């Protein structure tokens, strides 16, 4: 089992991780954090806890930076549209999220792994908090970045450039990194017949998976947990990543030495390739876990 | 009685702001929050335990940042040496840092009061800006921020930036938009309190344990000299008497770019760029009011 | 036929662009302008008059700028050689550069035309920004500009930037601000366009004077190749465009010192929403493409 | 005698600075070189050509650079005197070849004055970098180590091409810099225009008719009873530098996009331990200065 703590934003793929990570008998699911990102961090903190509450998560909840690091902040009706809750009955912990992270990662044997799917914030501000938390991150699998065109610029994917001075940080820790960027998830192309396999599995995380997909295409954040599941469904590259902090076209890039030309020990192991009928297993999988 | 926080980094001249802050009837010290700065956090917390007890300081310490937010950290082992504190001798230490992490306690202590606290940083601000990312609700909260940092003309760590900005850019940024009423002592005004052999006789001659502290700290700083500017102290000075400093209000931007103005307060002295002030700038000082204060503190200490 | 005005710094494969425009019906080449690129001035000069001799290529050749507009000078000596152009060997040089500046010829020539003419440039662009500077009335004078450079995806000299750009970024700043119509043809579509051994074998039989440079040429490269023709893709898309598929994309040159200078930020997808600026090459026919290449070789065959 | 080329943007105190330099015994005024800046370069040129035909001189007039070499451009144009119907004309030769070939044809014994954006000198440099030691010097108005005018971080010249600027200040070539923090110091007042105006003939009614139109909007914007003279100085310094204390400093151009862009960075300190490239005018005997004034207006009489 690999232990993590899922940070995120909710957010409709972030759903979908948290219903992955949750269940699937290769994750220990520690904790969920909460930052700011596709909405304001009232708003994915709600999100996050009516996904944990419709499916039955009883793992705690933690809200962390409502705010980035430097910049103004940027946002992407609720943040998470498609599926009905019921009344919010379940709650965040009283322990922000970044004093979680330090001290469950200064508590382990250095076997956790983070698992950022949002902006860097609740990241980098433990990093800078606590700098002895480096050496107990065994890696960090996350969902940001492009080494092509980004989304929400052409030069940059959203979470980086949701906290670029984040990001910085997060890339110049020395921690191993692993980085599903866009050029890697924009191959997970939910169709309608997906969706429908999902539905035939049904239960709690079937409907939900549906509701949310409907609303909605690629499923970006959840193949960080399928990456955690079987590394061998995406194949990496080993790249020298730096993040582009200069305000103007390219602030938030994550600029990445695909060929190697500035000499520079790697850093990162790059998304390239993922098997999607692997990856589409796995969901249904996980999916299926939540059949009582 | 202005309530204030001092976050600092000491340091010798943090260490006369602390000596003046804690006994002047003007101010409640109400606790010291310590962040990497003059050297890493390890050694500016021993240093200001150290000038804490020396004093017999009963204020409460609390250790916070040991990095800048996001660049990589430097330390000014240019002045302040290898402790960052060197002159005096001091007992060993018996006293200890509060178990509560710096910001949390700037959060909590912010968030219970009634908007009439002053935050008073005079190292980088690492502390301040992460305090108010992390609880944004604190910003209305704060009355004033008085610091010591930035320069409008020449900086000291580069032509451009003055030290405690320049270790910290994109905290001063954070703060430099927080919309919370800023005063900047700057370099432009902190370089005209220099310390001649004489202020140092003059708190010598005062003595106790603040000025036997003074002039030790100062006749080692005014011997790097000679191979002297106190910074930090005046915006103690200024929170006892605004009028013994002049200000000028000016829109004031932190410049953010890699390159030969990182760090660098650009400050629109002249009011071209039509944005509103937000910063109160530090001009001119009068120093035969500052030394009297200096003095005025010093005795407080005669036990 | 289409005029052009050929600007280029060889360079390998500037050499077999020269090649391709000398000799095309489709092409009239009013004349060759030398910039400073690949290797320093005084040698791209000499190898473009080198090219030249050796083809009986009788166009006028003009040396334009020595160094970049802003940026401290760089060269591409890692590919190239020592001389710009390793591999052929030719007689004792008799031709000679004209008189007049290349940037004057370029003004001069434009000024004069009644809007026909395209620039086609395949080494950094200092010229063509110098010329733009000093002249603007040649703006609406200029045709087209179809240009080797940039990259949507990945560099070569850095992961953002292709070499042309890197080499002076402010002058490219310059011609992607223009207004003039743009075709790019960047690393994307041009590193579709290698030549192996086969392909060296198959001109060299074509043999003659071109075939013999081809061959000479291309073998150098393939023995740095131990660890792509580019320029001659924009002769290519002048001949027939319907060879190269591109796509238009509002393109931004980053001037910023830092990870992405030189880079062509390309948007791709439209995110920006503003007008397009550039038809950005995307894909190139490569059988169509040699077919050409061979087509221009056999006009050098002697009798 | 001190041969130069003055580089200018006209501009009322560029038509002071062409004043003093085309009359004083210590100065051998070669050509005029003019650039766009204070306002586009038809306009600057057609100033120019005013102020040389007035006065009668009659050096070679050259049109340069109309764009800076890579920023959109900026103007800030020489109002007060009128003029009679011009019929005085630029040579056919651009600046930037004039420049070029003036350079490599001498002994290096030649000064370039700019007191304008640098865009022709820029260009000059990188067109033909041979011309770099036959450059004796560049004594330059522009830049300021403290606050600039454009903006806070920026003096308008700099400002008005940065990228020139950073060309500039690499250069190698000897700088002198009669920065804002200098200029800024040389205040005229009513009683220098009446010096000027009281001495008479041609320059003296043109420094009055200039000087009073800078003076009555000082007084009219922020009332202010005086304004500064700033190209003028880079010519005083060339008759008598003693006139003009200056620093040594490292000078670094920031052409970064962003609040100081266009910035001349100048170590005062010298804390970055580099070999300073720039003698940075720091104070001036406005006195002497004034003086100087009065003898160049007296020598069109
Ligand atoms: N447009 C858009 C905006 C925000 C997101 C969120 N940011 C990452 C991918 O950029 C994912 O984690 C999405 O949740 C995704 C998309 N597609
Ligand atoms: N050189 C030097 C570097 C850093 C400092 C510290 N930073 C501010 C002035 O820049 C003051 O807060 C000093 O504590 C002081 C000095 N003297
Ligand atoms: N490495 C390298 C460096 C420079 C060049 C030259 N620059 C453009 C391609 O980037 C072409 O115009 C080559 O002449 C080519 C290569 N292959
Ligand atoms: N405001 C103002 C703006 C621009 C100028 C022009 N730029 C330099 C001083 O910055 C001088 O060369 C003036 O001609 C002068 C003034 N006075
Ligand atoms: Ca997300
Ligand atoms: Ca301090
Ligand atoms: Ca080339
Ligand atoms: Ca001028």
């Amino acid at each position: 089992k690999r232990k993590i703590i899922l940070d995120c934003d909710p957010g409709h793929d972030d759903a979908i991780a948290i219903m992955m990570a949750a269940k699937h008998p290769a994750i220990d699911l520690l904790g969920i954090t909460i930052v700011a990102g596709n909405q304001t961090l009232d708003k994915t903190l709600i999100n996050g806890l009516n996904v944990c509450q419709k499916l039955e998560i009883n793992v705690p909840v933690y809200a962390g930076m409502p705010q980035p690091i430097m910049r103004q902040q940027i946002v992407a009706d609720t943040g998470l549209d498609g599926p009905v809750f019921e009344p919010l009955t379940r709650q965040a912990e009283s322990t922000h999220a970044v004093k979680y992270i330090i001290d469950t990662l200064m508590a382990s044997d250095g076997d956790i792994t983070l698992v950022p799917v949002g902006p860097l914030s609740n990241i980098a501000v433990a990093m800078r908090m606590q700098p002895a938390i480096l050496p107990k991150i065994r890696e960090i699998v996350l969902m940001g970045g492009a080494y092509g065109t980004g989304n929400f610029t052409p030069s940059a994917e959203f979470n980086i450039f949701a906290d670029p001075e984040a990001a910085r940080v997060v890339f110049t820790s020395g921690v191993p990194l692993v980085m599903m960027g866009l050029d890697l998830t924009n191959q997970t192309v939910c169709t309608p017949d997906v969706i429908a396999r999902m539905e035939r599995a049904g239960g709690p995380a079937g409907e939900l998976f549906s509701d949310i997909m409907n609303f909605t295409g690629p499923v970006h954040d959840a193949t960080c947990i399928g990456y955690l599941i079987n590394p061998d469904g995406i194949k990496t590259q080993e790249m020298y990543v730096e993040v582009d902090v200069n305000s103007g076209p390219c602030y938030g890039r994550t600029v990445c030495d695909e060929l190697g030309v500035l000499g520079k020990p790697a850093n990162t192991k790059v998304g390239i390739t993922i098997d999607t009928d692997w990856f589409w297993g796995l969901v249904e999988e996980c999916v299926r876990g939540y059949i009582k």
